[PDB]
């Protein structure tokens, strides 16, 4: 009803999305056509932007009381997910698929006031949890390579 | 004499029915085709449409004086209704199976002025009461899933 992204929203009804196409995963991140979703989603947490310090100290500054210190090299952070688990869904199989053969592939996150953010990375981490009166689930952790594709850049 | 929902209306005569059929129930509950009636009810507390409150504060409010909240969250509550107890009425025989299976169902409560209310849900207790002077009553609890059919929405 309300797809303002200059406004607060619920983030209720947020979707992951994995590529499977030979183009530009960053040219048209709107489409859904050759991306494929993951289903059933429990929990997600994305990545967080960070950057590292460097000093920039002299021995010649005339002013050393306060540390000085400039931007460093950033990262990405990782991506952690919790879906519920269902082997024979494709999905499922292709995120194994992705785990075993190593690759860096990219992936979206749609949010419900119509923006996306899209990451690429590779997946470290797989995992399950089984207790006899919850659903078993399953917990996929991706790292994220080089420079990410933020809804802000799309602003305009 | 002619029913009528603009004026006040006793309540003597209403009428508890669950759905069997395997079409819409919302679509025509004015239909008794593919409904099966719960007989000889002695007491009805209908569900109870409740909504929890979401917190709208932040720190840069310039009037923290009064407390500012929204609507959050939805519930339909639970429906509880007493019976006759005969055990060998089908009725009873399907609304216990109807709790050993487990799964979510329709049941509409038909009122004297022509009107009906839809709910969707699973019972959540089933109990009875003996005594010596009195019939035996039977005692059943649902809880409601969703969101129901009022008789505001079929007002037109």
């Amino acid at each position: 009803p309300v797809p303002n992204p200059t406004m607060p929203v619920k983030g209720a009804g947020t979707t992951l999305w994995v590529y499977k196409g030979s183009g530009d995963p960053y040219a048209n991140p709107l489409s859904d056509v050759d991306w494929s979703r993951l289903a059933k989603v429990k929990d997600l947490t994305p990545g967080e932007l960070t950057a590292e310090s460097y000093d920039d100290s002299y021995l010649d500054d005339e002013d050393a009381d306060w540390t000085a210190t400039g931007q460093g090299q950033k990262s990405a952070g990782d991506t952690s997910f919790t879906l519920a688990w269902m082997p024979g869904e494709q999905g499922q199989q292709a995120l194994l698929a992705w785990f075993n053969e190593g690759d860096t592939r990219a992936y979206k996150i749609r949010f419900p006031n119509g923006t996306v953010d899209v990451f690429r990375g590779w997946v470290s981490s797989i995992g399950k949890a089984v207790t006899a009166k919850e659903v078993i689930t399953r917990t996929v952790k991706v790292t994220n390579v080089g420079r990410p594709s933020m809804a802000e850049d799309r602003s305009t």
